[PDB]
């Protein structure tokens, strides 16, 4: 109860309703090692929405990679979740998604973007809490970021997601 | 206090600040029977506002009717509540209000609208937590909705309120 | 924990993210006297932001004055706080700030505005929870408001802050 209430509070505190989400990941070094050790391979971000009563979404990241990026890259994925208002939304989900690793020197951000494969189960109306994630297995080489550079600063990185709202 | 905190959280989670409110009512059948049985004739929706510091409002619904619609219609009412910034607002409340029962096939929503009766106590600056509710006693026949149709889907209905912001 | 969670909830409830904040100060008479008695010289307002992930700011008011306004004026100051996303923001803080004491008769509001002194310690990237406050020592004579007039009504006053978003 108490713990479950704190959770709702944190989720409410991180949520946004305009399709733009910024995820600050503090304690980067520790989490990065917990991933390398396979103790905590992935981390989910809090949920965010395309509009006040729009699609519910979240991100999933592997600090030491997944799939073709395992052990060599930071893998970042987008997840369509079951939203409270899904019955009012058009399905399958078909909004362009842009994902970024922010350069804290704003000189060169890592960026990738994709248009949902309407035939994939990842974008159908959610039956479970979350649909199968999809995104960027090779989002960023562990060396480009992590190592040093300008992506990690004061032991934290910022991930940014932009869900295009065309048609909504 | 714990229970009181949960309530505030849930209210904050539902609040909107642009005059548009979508109220999803799950467990329709059960609440519908609680209404027919006379155990819980009415339900208040969480509060929403015309602006970040505007009028505070909520909805009141009778799943089995009230007044001229008792036992035959779904009665939907609008409620002007005592807001924390009422001293900065113009009174009496004078914004056009639109109420809707959403068709979950978007085939044809039930809609009605009204201009507040400036001389009614329902729209004067609140002295109590809530002014006397007013709205639509004959909003929707129990048969048009409930029965089946496209308003009730997966045992839930969606009510939508839109407060016109002209002059604010 | 319990009180900690309530505090978090109260903060979230008061925050805004568009650079506009309205601060309602109730129990004016009592707090006014506590300031006069030197028991509680100043009060801080809840935090608000320039954007969803922008600068974090709050206000600091002296109901019985501070500095050149001590004992004769209401002193109102602006505070740049350490925000969770300062790494992503440009420093020093350089947005125009407008502060107002609202006339609850909307006939004559007290207003002042300033463009940050970029060389000031008050606008550099925060090292501590709060930077040195800056603002209006002689914002409003204790007599103009307090005494009576239209600023204090039903034992409450409203302070409003508007942070210009040009460049953000």
């Amino acid at each position: 109860a108490m713990a479950d209430l704190e959770q709702k509070v944190l989720e409410m505190e991180a949520s946004t309703y305009d399709g733009v989400f910024i995820w600050k990941i503090s304690d980067f070094a520790r989490k990065r090692q917990e991933a390398v050790a396979g103790r905590i391979p992935a981390i989910f971000s809090p949920a965010f929405y395309t509009s006040r009563y729009g699609y519910k979404m979240c991100l999933r990241i592997y600090l030491n990679g997944d799939g073709t990026g395992r052990g060599t890259h930071l893998s970042l994925f987008f997840v369509v979740m079951k939203g409270p208002n899904d019955a009012l939304l058009r399905w399958p989900f078909n909004q362009k998604v842009t994902l970024m690793l922010l350069d804290q020197n704003n000189r060169e951000h890592v960026i990738d973007a994709f248009r949902p494969d309407v035939t994939s189960s990842s974008f159908q109306r959610p039956v479970n809490d979350m649909n199968i994630a999809s995104g960027c297995p090779l989002f960023c080489p562990v060396s480009k970021m992590e190592a040093k550079n300008s992506y990690v600063r004061d032991d934290a990185i910022f991930i940014k997601a932009i869900v295009d709202l065309t048609g909504l």
